[PDB]
DNA sequence: TTTCGGTGGCTGTCAAGCGGG
DNA sequence: CCCGCTTGACAGCCACCGAAA
């Protein structure tokens, strides 16, 4: 009734802008079988995704709650890209202000899964604590919860040209 | 007004299992 | 066997809502 649903099919309507999602609507199959098609036979790693497999924790539910969580992985996606110019305006002004809000208190970011949730944590897992010269440029606390890739060290790391871009 | 946490539903991946070739 | 799917469970993604400033 249609034509085999091969990984080219799905990454060139994934180009055209149609998610995975939709793409098994098209072809009358669950989600799960246009990502099994893209992930065994090697399908485009969007930026985020990318963005994931440096990924500085095994967090789980619902880690993704807290807002630290968010905006760390919008960092990430800013350190990946380079611009502001492929995200929103609220990723933009909400990451801008947790960077000043980070700076100006002189803060890092740390991870540990016993944090239960708490107020301004509504997931939980993650707490800001005062930066050290150890820190170095990353955001986040390096522990023994964190495992730190050579690109995480980028991704991770402020800007360069972090002063200029809060004014 | 605008800021910013909390929240929900949607999106995507992984493991285990099933059926047909 | 292998390859393409489906279930079920879980991790992550992003704009909207509302209170607070």
């Amino acid at each position: 009734s249609r034509i085999p649903l091969t990984l080219s099919e799905i990454e060139d309507l994934r180009r055209k802008g149609f998610n995975q999602t939709e793409i098994a609507e098209l072809y009358g199959v669950t989600r799960q079988a246009v990502s099994w098609h893209k992930k065994t036979y090697g399908g485009r790693l969007t930026t985020r995704q990318i963005v994931q497999q440096n990924w500085p924790w095994d967090t789980r539910k619902p880690h993704d709650k807290s807002k630290a969580f968010q905006r760390l992985r919008d960092h990430g996606e800013y350190m990946r890209v380079g611009s502001f110019r492929t995200m929103s305006e609220d990723k933009k002004k909400r990451l801008l202000s947790w960077w000043k809000m980070l700076r100006d208190n002189d803060l890092v970011l740390e991870f540990d899964p016993s944090i239960e949730p708490y107020e301004g944590m509504a997931g939980g897992g993650f707490r800001y604590v005062p930066r050290d010269i150890s820190d170095d440029d990353l955001l986040i606390r390096v522990n023994e919860h964190t495992q730190l890739t050579a690109e995480g060290e980028l991704l991770w790391s402020w800007p360069d040209d972090i002063e200029e871009l809060l004014s």
